[PDB]
């Protein structure tokens, strides 16, 4: 209970934005005192912010771990009335990293982006065997830290091994699959009424709606082969320089026997 | 402490898929009544399975918010000099949806995907201002009930509103982002060695490596050009589908005057 150091993972750093929390649909009369103790039990906290007339806040716990046990814990529970939300808040500083060969580690993408700034994490995304994707995530402590990134990334040619091969670094799309769409939101749409009339179902053979379903699934079908063909298309120029440039390299090492 | 329902959340199945957690690197002696206890103070076990030689275990707790706080409160604790590993595990009957219409939320996705079989989860992937990205994700509680799924939706034209958008199903790519790819095993790779020799750098101007990387930019440059002029091109067929169905639509009511 004393120590909850225990809880940070090795090389983890302490307070990062992945120790983040967002708290929701609090009472109007909340004070920052309150929210400070509605959180006690995890320890000291880093920032904490409120907004009482939104009902909204941030705190920020010492480790992923202390934030991950007070999200299960206090997420729907009551306060004078009022179901609490808590989630981990986005990331403001995350990029995305690909072109990354295939024995690039979380440890070297971390190393090498750490030139631009502080990392709170950076890991390479793998597939369901441990085999790399070629791509990454790099989470810096700062926005100007992850710009700069962005910025010199796509000026110079940033490599990471012996192999040349160029990281490729954009801004990462946060997405979220958490909350989703609910009914609460979709029922604000003013098509929704008139949407709702028709219930899900198979749509039948001599219909106007099936018949432009399946000519919508055959131009769906080709955009999907044309995309595949573009990806193929693009891999035999980027092999044929690849082939091009070993030559014009055995040729330069010849000159020089 | 002894009602732990309270940590469902509303609408929550329990025991479900996302209840299960991976435990690794568990000590050769372990046994399953020892396994149960490591889990004891969070309620009564849904499957438990034990492999002891390969030191790997699997568990069902009753909740999300049970396992999402075993997980953190187990993970990297030692047992026996061995420092455990706990993990969700990989969801087996995941389905990527796509082609959804604005106002399909996440009951209306569970609502009509439920004719296959029971769901675990249905939830529309929104972007950050809350707004659907046209994808979600449907989980079922096995197997079968996907495939029954993904062949219905592929063979027939499933609707989900009164606007007929056909629903896309395809198997979810299981991605891990959080262990990642380590230097422990990208040391075992036999290029390892040789492709560390050189260290993160930016390439000069005037060598090989850099003539080679500035033209595989371009290629990726390319490449990115003709993948979003596909999308324009099919984006304009569907378009022109939409039309041509609205008027062949209104002709035929013109018809029926």
């Amino acid at each position: 209970k004393a120590n909850l150091s225990l809880l940070r993972r090795p090389g983890e750093k302490t307070y990062t934005q992945r120790c983040r929390l967002f708290v929701g649909n609090l009472p109007a009369d909340i004070t920052e005192d309150e929210f400070k103790r509605l959180f006690a039990k995890y320890g000291e906290p880093g920032e904490v912010f409120i907004n009482k007339g939104k009902g909204f806040g941030f705190i920020k716990l010492e480790s992923r771990a202390l934030a991950e046990i007070a999200k299960a814990e206090l997420d729907d529970t009551p306060m004078r009335g009022r179901q609490l939300r808590v989630r981990f808040a986005t990331h403001a500083a995350a990029l995305s990293v690909r072109n990354l060969s295939p024995y690039v580690s979380n440890e070297l993408l971390e190393e090498a982006f750490s030139q631009f700034g502080p990392i709170e994490r950076a890991v390479v995304i793998v597939d369901d065997r441990g085999r790399s994707t070629g791509k990454g995530i790099v989470e810096f402590a700062s926005k100007p830290a992850a710009r700069k990134a962005f910025e010199r990334c796509s000026e110079g040619v940033f490599l990471l091994t012996t192999t040349p091969r160029p990281v490729i670094v954009e801004p990462l799309e946060q997405l979220d699959d958490e909350d989703g769409l609910p009914e609460k939101l979709a029922q604000k749409n003013p098509m929704y009424q008139k949407e709702r009339e028709t219930p899900p179902r198979f749509a039948q053979h001599g219909t106007f709606e099936y018949e432009y379903s399946q000519r919508w699934k055959s131009l769906d079908e080709m955009e999907k082969q044309q995309r595949e063909q573009v990806e193929k298309n693009m891999k035999d120029a980027k092999d044929k320089l690849e082939s091009e440039m070993e030559d014009a390299y055995h040729e330069h090492q010849a000159n020089l026997l």
